[PDB]
């Protein structure tokens, strides 16, 4: 029995696949084509695939006996589901694992954004830095400015509860009402009175480019926008428009088109902190998703019910 | 009555001083040389400095007349406070309005840290972005992590309820335990067992050179080290050392010498992040200390007591 591992992964939780007489095929390297994952898949009995693999039906028949997709991500919108029922294979995840550190990366986006650190780092690092001056990289005092959040799942709740102890108030919207200690308020209220508006929401029809030109411009003037969740949430080319006088700035970890581009505009603006989509990028989370993926994957092959099934 | 103001500070508190009939001269521009300060103080009855200008016995002879030195800044390393209290000239400070603002960089600068934020932002901003993969940019959890604390005042317990927030333990040293919830150690204790060390204390003859060659490689390997406070109490060249292979990163929004130079070794080490001493850069923060600078030398030139003396 052979899996196949699309990228290599920190930590040895594949050393217990290795302990079983499983033989482990693990691809180096940045990029996968879809041409040598069909060759490579074909045989395998299991698969630990990654967000930038496609599994659609086709990978699925090529690999004439495949028994479990165990990804390595939360999300699965790159595996289609039903394709794989239709052939009796196993799809399972890795929730709850990444939320703390995709709540500290939203939290370390909102910081460098509204005390320019990102900025000031640069400020310090080519020579400008000559003196302390009481007018120097002004930023946001964060203490009673409110956070709006769009989306309160685990990730959304993580990031409130952080907010609220650097002194911040905290407002949410999303598509169903929560018991927690925090104003329910429709997204057009939300954008309103929002200081800080921070997407937490799931891509869908509904949501795509949810934060669009109206949208934005709807925040008040001086607000921060921040999105650790799906590039295709926000309309890219409106939010360099907003970004120009009307926001004070915006955090983003995800993009669209992603990657984004060296000579995107965005790149240009001080008050825009891009990051390479790292909101899960801790070690022990990442090695901790390793873990989980591959408890789930030989679950299946040992006959058993795996622990995070999504099919 | 004049009063002297050595930089420019933000908002309008010291319209205050001015509808009190008294002259106000306020120093434009990020430099104010000793000879050019001592030239300017001559006849003033008051004075407003910053950390960058050190107001010693000549500065005060100088005055022949100065009746209080109203510093712009919680820290007073810069002043002789005993050459002010034998000429009988009252020294104030601004604590408590900048706690916030203080915490708030100290945290920004571990998150930046830990999860190699700028660092980040550089490799999407030099085109090295192309995919998402399972181990870019691996930093640091802070979940179940240790902070140690050495100085456990208003800043240090400021920073101590934020990381709470962030899932990690706290720990503190001081010079008699205080009545707080978190285990009271030794220095050496705690930098043995913490996994992230901030410093938090006044600069003294006693706290200079604090944290030297010796303690920083007392610090547990894959440590991070905070200083907001102030620079002399590390010893820059052996934090470089330690750098190279030892601890995980250090966020330093204070070094020595200040400025540091560009062609400093820590610029080329990506797991430092240096920022230019924008601890208290908060706008409102900035502003509130200026209407508290003004109180404290209303006060003092109206013959009652500050509200913020240290001399």
């Amino acid at each position: 029995m052979r899996v196949l591992v699309t990228r290599t992964l920190p930590g040895k939780a594949l050393d217990r696949l290795r302990e079983r007489g499983l033989e482990v095929e693990v691809h180096r390297g940045l990029f996968l084509p879809k041409a040598e994952l069909l060759k490579r898949v074909e045989g395998a009995v299991g698969l630990i695939p990654t967000v930038e693999d496609r599994i659609d039906a086709e990978v699925m028949d090529r690999a004439k006996g495949l028994k479990v997709i165990a990804c390595y991500s939360v999300g699965v919108d790159h595996v289609d589901l039903e394709a794989a029922r239709e052939r009796g294979i196993r799809v399972t995840h890795t929730p709850g694992v990444l939320t703390e550190a995709t709540a500290d990366l939203t939290l370390a986006l909102l910081l460098a954004v509204a005390r320019r650190v990102v900025e000031g780092a640069a400020y310090a690092r080519d020579g400008l830095w000559k003196a302390w001056h009481p007018e120097l990289l002004l930023g946001l005092d964060l203490q009673g400015l409110t956070l709006g959040l769009v989306g309160m799942g685990r990730i959304g709740q993580a990031v409130a509860k952080r907010a609220l102890a650097f002194g911040m108030r905290v407002v949410y919207h999303a598509r169903t009402p929560k018991p927690l200690p925090y104003p329910f308020l429709s997204l057009e209220e939300l954008l309103k009175e929002a200081d800080v508006v921070s997407l937490h929401t799931p891509l869908t029809p509904e949501t795509h480019r949810l934060l669009n030109r109206e949208r934005l411009f709807a925040m008040k003037r001086g607000a921060i926008l921040l999105n650790t969740a799906r590039g295709a949430l926000v309309d890219t080319e409106a939010l360099v428009e907003a970004l120009r006088g009307h926001l004070f700035g915006a955090g983003l970890d995800v993009t669209d088109p992603e990657p984004l581009p060296p000579g995107h505009p965005l790149y240009a603006l001080p008050n825009a902190v891009i990051t390479p989509h790292i909101g899960s990028a801790g070690r022990t989370t990442r090695e901790r998703m390793a873990e989980v993926a591959v408890e789930n994957l030989l679950a299946v092959l040992e006959g058993r019910e795996p622990p995070n099934p999504v099919v």
